[PDB]
């Protein structure tokens, strides 16, 4: 039934000399960097309502992570927040977190082939209680803020030099006002300041990258956030770093498909955070919706899989988190997949010689192409549940081992 | 013992000299558009009643609207107000002699000039592409257009001995959905570099770019994003032009300036009021103009940030037009020189969140006018309404006879 089908959706793409075979190929090798907060609601395991069966254990996050990459197709990576530094059970201040720290994480990375990311937590801490970390007034507080980025950079080179795939580290902070600012600049002026000694050591590039990251309000944040869109663009390009953008932490009507072909003009290498904003950023599960599948058109239309670093960022507390995750993902692979059944040279060709009505015509029509069936045989050859087949293996899992918690 | 005294005494008690401020006000420039003035008419080639029709009728509408305006300012001149005198020149043909009357009567009223290549309106602009042009000849005759308008921003600075602002803008994008967003920005990448390549002294040019999200016949996609020319300036150590029109629903010029600051020299921005769509509204006396000011006079960068106008109202008497916007945006720098900067970085630097609530709102009800009305008086145009009566009576003898 399966198969005949796919033998028919092939030929339909096909006949615009659309390789199925070749898409699918490339399909299998791009990772997506999957977010371990999810798991237990940004619990961490830092030493001091919502939907029931959260990990709360290092060994218990490792095999929920596990359940969702088995419900999910291809190779991927996760990525790792510094509060989920194993500390054996022994207080380490952040400013102290040392390779060492993530040794059972790399371990297990290496036994199921992943790649590890990693970010430097500058929230939820006392060092963070006044709303400003890298910008705070206090040296005292700046100087813990940078020498803790730089042990998060040593640990992102610990990974890229371990797993033998680059680290990305990327650096969000938190800090604005909730009110109207009466200053806007010294705080910015002390960011740069406090990146440029962030980043005052050279690491091989082979190891690790380093990614900065914008928003533009947060809640008590709201007025104004010190790491801003045009800050960390100036500054990134300056610096030769990457620009970390998501898809949550823009203006309304803000899309950050419209983005990606300007920025590759000027950065061989950009990140990217997929979460669904619904009205703030608010981290809902992603849909295969249009930006969705409209930032994919990008990735693909621009020879872009090397070179756009694809990770997800979501915390959905309400609803069931191994189904969050492989909900979420597998619906960005969708879209790759959608984005790599276009014709692309056709569609150049009409808006190259003004061909509006066509490519009007057929972008649309590609609507209705029957991708499930692609999608579906995709499934099969990759070890993963077909449908909503994967809804069973998810409620085995939550009455066997969720529930039991 | 007289409105002005005593409001002195009032800004006084917290540190503020009215007297510096309003020194400093009288140096700052602002470039006034010319389009407003014949409704982006120009003279190539070939609704409120009495617009210009030739140079003469909107040099003299500009020198009325500068009587009724403090201080001493600019004109922001398109390259569509060539006087070619009876000939017909292209575009990419333009030169300074093309401008010397407007030049030798900007000397003759000190005033500085700016510039812009005009990329709209043309045979060759019909498909809404033209720096990004898929086709070559395209492409380069806009390209000798713009190193053309950059020479006669040279030609200005030289002249005028205050350097020239080339701004470029252009209109390129799609009107549906594209299938393609990176390869006319290449395009456009290509044209740039090829426009920016012969070196001109800074003391007489300087070439900003400007973005537009969206516009009418291309809602879709605009070629020349923010995103595009924040970058490409950055690279090529050129201006940013930032249009408080040009930008998403609730996306604020004024958070951008202190951002910008730390990594370029210098900014343009041109002031318009959107109202919805990049609609070219008279700059009004708002909090979005209030926030800018702000910005501009904290970040120490009056002689940093180059401030123009652009608005076009066909609607009202298109002098009272310039002298709305521009009194206005005087007005915010002002009211932005009596606001004590240093008490209250200094609470926000200490935590103490509450006053600087309190305080940021009690000085808007200080008797700002007071200081406005002094300062129109010894800038030497009419004070509150009064600006009226000027239009009225112009409006009557020359306007409505033509
Ligand atoms: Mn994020
Ligand atoms: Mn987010
Ligand atoms: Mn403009
Ligand atoms: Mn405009």
């Amino acid at each position: 039934s399966m198969k005949s089908q796919f033998e028919r959706a092939k030929i339909e793409y096909g006949q615009w000399g659309i390789d199925v075979e070749e898409a699918l190929e490339r399909l299998k090798q791009v990772p997506i960097s999957i977010h371990c907060f999810q798991g237990d609601d940004v619990g961490g395991f830092e030493l001091s309502g919502d939907y029931p069966g959260k990990a709360t254990t290092p060994e218990e996050l490792r095999m929920d992570l596990e359940k969702a990459l088995s419900l999910i197709p291809g190779k991927h990576r996760v990525n790792l927040h510094a509060i989920y530094a194993e500390t054996d059970g022994k207080v380490v201040e952040r400013d102290q977190l040392e390779p060492r720290h993530f040794e059972k994480w790399v371990r297990w990375a290496k036994r199921h082939g992943l790649g590890l990311d990693f970010n430097p937590t500058l929230f939820s801490h006392e060092k963070a209680k006044d709303g400003l970390t890298l910008a705070h007034p206090d040296q005292a507080i700046r100087q813990f803020w940078i020498d803790h980025c730089i042990a998060s950079r040593k640990i992102g080179e610990y990974f890229g030099k371990e797993l033998e795939t680059p680290c990305l580290t990327n650096i969000w902070i938190p800090d604005g006002y909730k009110d109207t600012p009466s200053d806007r600049l010294t705080p910015r002026k002390r960011l740069k300041e406090s990146l440029d000694q962030i980043f005052a050591a050279e690491i091989n590039e082979a190891y690790n990258l380093d990614a900065v990251e914008s928003k533009l309000f947060g809640i008590g944040s709201e007025s104004y956030v010190v790491g801003s869109h045009e800050f960390y663009l100036s500054y990134a390009l300056k610096n030769d770093k990457l620009c970390l953008l998501d898809t949550g932490h823009y203006h309304p009507t803000e899309t950050v498909s419209n983005k990606i072909s300007a920025m590759l003009l000027f950065h061989d290498k950009l990140a990217l955070h997929v979460s669904r904003p619904v009205r703030w950023d608010s981290d809902h599960v992603v849909t295969f919706d249009d930006e969705l599948r409209e930032i994919a058109l990008e990735i693909v239309r621009n020879d872009a899989l090397d070179r756009v670093l694809i990770g997800l960022d979501f915390f959905d507390a309400s609803i069931n988190r191994i189904a969050a995750w492989t909900i979420g993902t597998r619906n960005v692979i969708k879209a790759l997949l959608f984005a790599m059944l276009i014709p692309h040279k056709q569609l150049k060709e009409w808006q190259e010689t003004g061909d509006y009505t066509r490519r009007l015509a057929v972008l649309e029509e590609f609507k209705t192409y029957p991708l499930g069936a692609i999608w579906n045989e995709y499934c099969e050859r990759m070890n993963v549940p077909i449908k909503e087949e994967w809804l069973k293996e998810i409620a085995i899992y939550e009455k066997e081992v969720l529930l039991q918690r």
